[PDB]
């Protein structure tokens, strides 16, 4: 899974470890919470 602060994209397969994708640029690109 992807850890904290881990980039994830929102609305795509966002495998956080915490299953949260945080949106930091915009809601196409962000970070694992």
């Amino acid at each position: 899974c992807l850890e904290s602060g881990t980039s994830c994209i929102p609305g795509a397969q966002h495998n956080c470890c915490s299953g949260v994708c945080v949106p930091i640029v915009t809601i196409f690109y962000g970070v694992c919470y």
